DNA sequence: CCCACGGCCCATCACC
DNA sequence: GGTGATGGGC
DNA sequence: GTGGG
């Protein structure tokens, strides 16, 4: 499908999703609207009626009614109204800052802080994460071309190996499935010295080296197993690269490839694979694959030494990341 | 009618 | 000060 | 808001 097919509808539903999440604080309605937008976005025909749309899984009575109003009038009265609402549109907007969620956005707007410029004038009311989100507001909303992701991966893999050649690092996400662009960089890290049965500095060493070569520029959060921060490719006399979001997670070696599988996705592939695993008497989560007994009691985690090991357990042919869209 | 809709790390708040 | 809750993000 | 038990 292409946009102009049903883009008016899917844009409408996405906008409604955002207000549910950010203003109404109704996360399950947010996801309902998103699910409806997704299934409509994949529908190979231009929708003629709400009833037609209601045949799709995830589109119910209320969304059908909204589609009817949109098709007849070219708008939704409720959406048009909350759009002109100074308070609600401001709350919705501020959540675009990384670190500002529905609660902070509401609190800010309640005390007269509505805009980016208002945040800029009120730095002492922002925590560290929020200050960084504000600083890179525009950059964080840009997508990352695959060519830059490859340059970023080059640096990550090199520096990781430099710290300890026994580290294993994998860049996951849509990038690993071959996407032409990414929203951020997601790095999974492990080391043979770190198992589920098993130093408390393995993640720190890698973050520190990436900071020393001035690739990592800011830290949003950092613990013993999870880093979230900011990075930037070195500038060529040419214009600087945008700052990018990068996550780095340390995973025990015996749970690594379950992790790599999960964080490679897609979300639909994951759901389908876990569905088929149940079929075969296995349960798969982010960490392990375990056999299910005859009454449904999960046994010990099975040995996994590759992604293929997982596919083999559930009698499925290994599918390359490229072939994991669903 | 009524409940699920992912779960967990990290930063920070709420309270003791 | 310590412990658990909450917000945020993915 | 939707689906399903
Ligand atoms: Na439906
Ligand atoms: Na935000």
């Amino acid at each position: 499908p292409q946009e102009t097919l049903n883009g008016g509808i899917t844009d409408m539903l996405t906008e409604l999703a955002n207000f549910e999440k950010n203003v109404s604080q109704a996360i399950h309605k947010y996801n309902a609207y998103r699910k409806a937008a997704s299934v409509i976005a994949k529908y190979p025909h231009k929708i003629k009626s709400g009833a037609e749309a209601k045949k799709l899984p995830g589109v119910g009575t209320k969304i059908a009614e909204k589609i009817d109003e949109f098709l007849a009038t070219g708008k939704l009265r409720k959406l048009e109204k909350i759009r002109q609402d100074d308070t609600s549109s401001s709350i919705n907007f501020l959540t675009r800052v990384s670190g500002i969620g529905p609660s902070a956005a509401r609190k800010f707007v309640d005390e007269g802080i509505k805009t980016l410029e208002d945040l800029r004038k009120n730095e002492d009311k922002l925590n560290h994460h929020q200050r960084i989100g504000l600083k890179y507001f525009g950059d964080f909303e840009k997508r990352i071309p695959r060519e830059e992701m490859l340059q970023m991966q080059d640096i990550v893999l090199n520096e990781v190996k430099k710290v300890d050649s026994e580290y294993i690092a994998t860049v996951c996400g849509s990038f690993r499935r071959g996407a032409e662009s990414s929203g951020d960089m997601d790095v999974l890290l492990t080391h043979p010295s770190f198992t589920s049965e098993s130093q408390p500095k393995l993640l720190h060493q890698v973050v520190e080296q990436l900071q020393k070569v001035h690739f990592i520029t800011d830290t949003l959060s950092k613990g013993e197993t999870k880093f979230m921060g900011v990075c930037q490719l070195p500038s060529k006399d040419e214009k600087e690269y945008p700052h990018r979001r990068i996550d780095i997670r340390l995973i025990p070696k015996d749970q690594y490839y379950c992790g790599v599988l999960y964080f490679t996705g897609s979300d639909i592939f994951n759901k389908n694979m876990r569905a088929h695993a149940l079929e075969k008497g296995f349960t798969i989560n982010e960490y392990t694959i375990r056999p299910l007994g005859v009454t449904g009691v999960a046994g010990e985690p099975l040995p996994v030494d590759s992604e293929k090991d997982i596919f083999d357990y559930i009698q499925w042919k290994y599918r390359e990341p490229k072939d994991r869209s669903e």
